[PDB]
C-alpha cells in the first residue's frame, strides 16, 4: 500500500550535533585570590610576629 | 610490609619560609600632622599674646 518511516529503515539517517556539549570549567577561587608558596616537602614553618 | 612516613624519620626535612614574617612599621601621627622644629638645646621659649 505505502512506505511508512519504519518501511525505509536507515535509508533515513538521524544526525548528530555538539552545540550543547561544551560546558565551561571553573578554577579554584583560593588559587585566584591568594598568594601561593611552592612547597618541596610535607611541612613548611613560617615565623610570624606575636 | 611497607615503609611509612614515620618509618622514614628525619630523612624528610621540614622546610622554612619568611613570607608571613614581614610587617610594615608605622610612624608617629604627630610628626606627620604638625609642623616640626629642629631644636639645638633642651629648651626653647616661644612668646604668645596672652
Amino acid at each position: 500500500a505505502d512506505i511508512s518511516r519504519s518501511e525505509v529503515a536507515t535509508l533515513i539517517q538521524e544526525a548528530y550535533a555538539n552545540d550543547l556539549l561544551a560546558s565551561a570549567k571553573k578554577g579554584s577561587t583560593v588559587l585566584q585570590a591568594f598568594p601561593t608558596v611552592n612547597m618541596g616537602t610535607k611541612t613548611t614553618h613560617l615565623p610570624v610576629l606575636a
